[PDB]
DNA sequence: ACTGTTTACTCTTTAACGTAT
DNA sequence: ATACGTTAAAGAGTAAACAGT
């Protein structure tokens, strides 16, 4: 119960200010550690257009259905800390990620599985810094973990676009 | 059967041309009646991922899972003609008709149900010119038949989205 | 292990709805 | 007849699987 009156205390004050400083709050984390919105659905159990209209335009939601937005908040954002101390989503590809990715595109659309495993550590550490954390805590970023098989669906996919 | 054998051969010829120069076909004729691809994954049986990245995009896809596309587009194009000269899905608004709407929210952004009703004809006037049809026959548009109560959907709607 | 075919999933966009006025 | 609050539906995007060289 320590923790937990921790956690409620939180819900109470994010329930106080405008909606929309502490929807684009969680919506950057969101995207900063690439956490599905359909997460978030499955778990609290609000409407997806209604999230996404909330997250992204500043649609207006009942402070009962918002209060289960915060307690996902505060919950998920204890369980990353404990999941990078110790070193069912769909992977997805970050944007900082996606960068170095187009970059050697440019190098070598078709590159080498040492070329790839090269881009695997260039990308999961531009990952574990998007996320705030050392590169040595790589495993903890989970189902978002980058593999040289995702990089070379990546590297695959990408030469479809071509013709 | 008269027909029946014209149908088919239309079906054959656009099988031998290039698959995207007749995608692009569908997509303006779909776009051009504001026909729902979910439409044609109802009553082909097509994947609408596959659907839509072969109408949007060049990818391509199996000679029989084409022919059931193609014979959707020559037995709907027969039908619509039909029911514009004989005069469940969801309305959507043409573009023709969204240059329209927008322009007169610049001049009264609550404009008066008779103010609405002069925009109804406008827009069902730009829809069946756009479908190539005199618009005496715009009891044919069907689902996509607009009515004052969707125009003050669309501007409530539209007012929504200013905060 | 690479190409091409097809796909399960995710997110946004949107027209309408439903409930209070 | 209308604001909000909320929602069913559509379609694009995407990572991945599956077959089959």
């Amino acid at each position: 119960p320590e923790e937990a009156a921790h956690q409620k205390a939180v819900v109470e004050t994010l329930l106080q200010e405008d909606p929309w400083r502490v929807a684009k709050m969680v919506k950057s984390y969101l995207q900063q550690h690439n956490i599905p919105q359909r997460e978030v659905v499955d778990t609290t159990g609000l409407n997806q257009s209604h999230l996404s209209q909330h997250l992204n335009k500043g649609t207006p939601m009942k402070t009962q259905k918002r209060a289960a937005l915060y307690t996902w908040y505060v919950r998920k954002q204890r369980e990353v800390a404990q999941q990078f101390t110790h070193a069912r989503n769909r992977f997805k590809w970050g944007p900082a990620s996606q960068q170095i990715l187009f970059q050697a595109y440019e190098r070598q659309k078709n590159p080498s599985k040492e070329e790839r495993e090269t881009l695997v550590e260039e990308c999961n550490r531009a990952e574990c810094i998007q996320r705030g954390v050392s590169p040595s805590q790589a495993q903890g970023l989970g189902s978002n973990l980058v593999t040289e098989v995702r990089v070379y669906n990546w590297f695959a996919n990408r030469r479809k676009e071509e013709a």
